[PDB]
């Protein structure tokens, strides 16, 4: 497995996950990310109903179990950890995601509103196919579009330098 997290219920029962969970029946209370980077959301489907405005938390690898801030209803790995960038439809990493290991000339996820850049330097464009003005962004956490240097819902292509 390339990403892995352990989750524990208030009653003491544990389960490990290695892939995205759009829904989860079990109520988990404590967490330890053992591989990769994960995002947890208060609502199912990665905070889609709230357009990213419900509670969320991004967690990195850890050596110990600790409390979650809320009971997750969905959670997923950031699959471009150590590879590239992931784009998200909603602020705060919510909604439909799109992984960019490399340049993408035509981004179409219903309007990009946040991003996690793990690796690379990139130029971000508000037209397809690297047309028009661009902004440069490297590794970082970008919880809204303004942080990326683009208008909300406007990112259309992203070139890796
Ligand atoms: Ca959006």
């Amino acid at each position: 497995s390339t990403a892995k997290v352990t989750l524990v219920t208030s009653g003491g029962s544990s389960q490990d996950f290695t892939s995205e969970q759009t829904n989860i029946t079990t109520d988990f209370a404590r967490v330890r990310v053992t591989k990769g980077m994960w995002i947890f959301y208060q609502q199912a489907n990665y905070n889609d109903a709230s357009g990213g405005g419900s509670l969320w938390i991004k967690l990195d690898e850890s050596s110990h179990l600790m409390d979650l801030p809320f009971t997750p209803r969905s959670f997923r790995p950031v699959k471009t950890f150590q590879v590239g960038a992931t784009l998200y439809k909603h602020v705060n990493f919510g909604g439909k995601e799109l992984d960019l290991p490399n340049s993408n000339p035509r981004i179409d996820i219903g309007g990009v509103s946040s991003a996690l850049i793990s690796q690379g330097q990139w130029r971000l464009y508000e037209q397809y196919d690297y047309a028009g003005p661009s902004t440069r962004r490297g590794p970082g956490v970008y919880v809204n579009a303004g942080a990326l240097g683009v208008a909300n819902d406007a990112l259309k292509s992203m070139e890796r330098e």
